[PDB]
């Protein structure tokens, strides 16, 4: 779809099993959810933002689908107030950023 | 033009009657930038980002030239470590994201 930015571009996900929203994010390199289950195994990371770090931990693999597109990439979840989805996933579902 | 998201999507801005690099961001509401000489006043205000908050000093009614488009807007400077235009500017020059 088109997408204008005088609202928060939000899009429904799922991801586990669970359904979520998430904010589509060209800033960010990656991806990072707040915590919900997984399963697997992980890696602690720990990733900057405006305001400082979070520890964060790694899950590889997650299938993801945004829209009905269907991905699969690494997900950081994590203490962070939104969900993100960010370059990492988006480059795979295609997205563009056009003016 | 159309810019894809295998890299970080930059642009060259002109604010201030100076040159910076900055990110087309449109996870952000705000255009926030790093520490720089704008003339004028201005009003404290803190805002949230992942890790936490910081105390930035918000612009109002600012020039700015992003790829060549000029615009008018609040922007807040203050500890960033990376240059973001959000969506206040965003919508400003047309930009729209698409997949
Ligand atoms: N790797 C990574 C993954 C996910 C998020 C981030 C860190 N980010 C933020 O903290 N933001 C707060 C931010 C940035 C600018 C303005 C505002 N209002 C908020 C928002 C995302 C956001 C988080 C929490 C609440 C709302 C939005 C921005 O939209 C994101 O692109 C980046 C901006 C950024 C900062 C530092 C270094 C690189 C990129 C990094």
């Amino acid at each position: 779809p088109q997408v204008t930015l005088w609202q928060r571009p939000l899009v429904t996900i799922k991801i586990g099993g669970q359904l979520k929203e998430a904010l589509l994010d060209t800033g960010a390199d990656d991806t990072v959810l707040e915590e919900m289950s997984l399963p697997g195994r992980w890696k602690p990371k720990m990733i900057g933002g405006i305001g400082g770090f979070i520890k964060v931990r790694q899950y590889d693999q997650i299938l993801i689908e945004i829209c009905g597109h269907k991905a699969i990439g690494t997900v950081l979840v994590g203490p962070t107030p939104v969900n993100v989805i960010g370059r990492n996933l988006l480059t795979q579902i295609g997205c563009t950023l056009n003016f």
